[PDB]
């Protein structure tokens, strides 16, 4: 029945002034990238990006949703522009960086990595960081959004006028996406 693309995060709402926020940035960035694409979700990765075979699904998910029961919602801020790669700087991205709340995202990361060990799945990246992924685009375009443009977006997030849809997320759940299958969870 197939080996399925697995992977666990904690969900963003994307409230309209977050969106509205976007149409800002995104036309910015555009500007020195045209080709940058507006994600479609939004979410702050707990794990990496697994195959997993079709049969471990269910268990996956009912092993997940007992270790982070025992979890409490609570609140970050994602207010620093980033601009990365994947490891092979074949795609770029733009992000919002967690700075408070880091240290509960790797909490709940060392919670999930116990379920990926038990399913002999790859554990979280080694040195790890947080951010909602805001757009994208093919190639390696660090030399073209870093410096000049990534200082342009940060004064546009600077000049939000600390609007709690950045400085003050308040976490609600767990979610894995098995294939085309999305399984959600409750904070506490
Ligand atoms: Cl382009």
């Amino acid at each position: 029945m197939g080996n399925w693309a697995t992977h666990v995060y904690v969900p963003y709402e994307a409230k309209e002034e977050f969106l509205d926020l976007l149409d800002v940035l995104l036309p910015h960035a555009q500007t020195y990238v045209p080709r940058l694409v507006r994600m479609k979700v939004f979410h702050l990765s707990l794990s990496q990006s697994v195959v997993l075979r079709h049969h471990w699904i269910l268990p996956f998910v009912q092993a997940l949703k007992a270790r982070m029961t025992s979890f409490h919602r609570f609140f970050f801020t994602a207010n620093q522009v980033k601009i990365y790669t994947n490891q092979e700087k074949t795609r770029t991205f733009i992000g919002l960086e967690v700075t408070s709340g880091h240290a509960q995202f790797l909490d709940l990361v060392s919670e999930v990595d116990r379920v990926m060990e038990e399913f002999n799945l790859t554990t979280f990246y080694q040195d790890p960081s947080f951010q909602l992924s805001l757009a994208w685009c093919v190639g390696d375009a660090r030399l073209q959004l870093e410096g000049q443009c990534l200082q342009e977006l940060q004064a546009i997030v600077d000049g939000f006028e600390d609007a709690e849809v950045l400085l003050r997320v308040h976490t609600e759940q767990v979610r894995c996406k098995s294939g085309n299958k999305f399984f959600s969870m409750p904070l506490k």
